[PDB]
Formats: C-alpha cells, sequence, structure tokens
DNA sequence: CGCGGACTTC
C-alpha cells in the first residue's frame, strides 16, 4: 500500500454524487468530471492549495462506492465538451468546466464494508452519508480508500510522476 | 431568459 499510501498523503477528501451510472462510466472511460457550480468552484480552491484533492464517486442509491481518483487539473472550459448524460431538469451548462482526473481505483465498495467508519466533518454520520461535494476528515477518508480493493490494471506512475 | 441545479434505508 506504499504507493497509495504515498498518493494519500495530506490529502483532502471530497464525496462525489452521480445520479446516473452512465457518467461514472464516461469519466472512468475518459478521465474527466465535471459537477455543478458550488462544488466546481470549491474543488478549483483545492486543488490549487491541496498536496492532493481524492474524488470518491458514489452513485446515488446504488448502496455502493464505485472508485477514487485524483484531480490533476483545475476545471477546463472551452474545449470539447463532454456528452453527459443529464439528469432531468439538469442542463449541459450547469456542469460547467470539466476536471481532468486520475483514477487510483476503479473497482466498487459496498456501504456494508464502510459501517464503521463515521466522517466528523458531516456529523460524524456513516461516511457513506453525504451530498455531493462533503468533505471527508482526513484519517475517515485514508482509511476509506484504503478500504478498496487493489485495481490490478491501474499502473499509479503517471499520478505520483505528476506530483 | 440570467432563474440557483448529482445524501443517507424514511
Ligand atoms: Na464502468
Amino acid at each position: 500500500t506504499s504507493k497509495l499510501k504515498y498518493v494519500l498523503q495530506d490529502a483532502r477528501f471530497f464525496l462525489i454524487k452521480s445520479n446516473n451510472h452512465e457518467n461514472v462510466s464516461l469519466a472512468k472511460a475518459k478521465g474527466v468530471w465535471s459537477t455543478l457550480p458550488v462544488n466546481e468552484k470549491k474543488l478549483n480552491l483545492a486543488f490549487r492549495s491541496a498536496r492532493s484533492v481524492i474524488l470518491i464517486f458514489s452513485v446515488r442509491e446504488s448502496g455502493k462506492f464505485q472508485g477514487f481518483a485524483r484531480l490533476s487539473s483545475e476545471s477546463h472550459h472551452g474545449g470539447s465538451p463532454i456528452h453527459w448524460v443529464l439528469p432531468a431538469g439538469m442542463s449541459a451548462k450547469m456542469l460547467g468546466g470539466v476536471f481532468k482526473i486520475d483514477w487510483i481505483c476503479r473497482r466498487e465498495l459496498p456501504f456494508t464494508k464502510s459501517a464503521h467508519l463515521t466522517n466528523p466533518w458531516n456529523e460524524h454520520k456513516p461516511v457513506k452519508i453525504g451530498r455531493d461535494g462533503q468533505e471527508i476528515e482526513l484519517e475517515c477518508g485514508t482509511q476509506l480508500c484504503l478500504l478498496f480493493p487493489p485495481d490490478e490494471s491501474i499502473d499509479l506512475y503517471q499520478v505520483i510522476h505528476k506530483m
């Protein structure tokens, strides 16, 4: 776990929620993410101030996390648009810019296995509980990421070299 | 026309 623990050192952790599975699959295919405006600004600021920003993905009502990734850029505007599957009532403009992300683990973790972890930055609720963009305290986020199964096909060299 | 937008078994 040496490489993973190096990637997680002094990181800030944010829960990411998706209304659908398709956009998380697209994010896994293309290494990008978009979020709503308040979260977009929060993530840009965190990227500029923190050693690493870790996004922990969870599809709404799925009962699981779907993986985690490290932000490798601030959100970009004006480029070729990502063709997200738009939830009902959401527009393409609402998703704003596009972050580049490097996946660290693309395996699932069921909520049953994280039930012992509570988040002191969210009223000490189980870490599975949170809106999109909910920040997770350092120790809680680190232990949560360490619970995921190894992703045998990910090469962490690119992440580590960027850092 | 900009208009407010991706929690958890309640
Ligand atoms: Na997938």
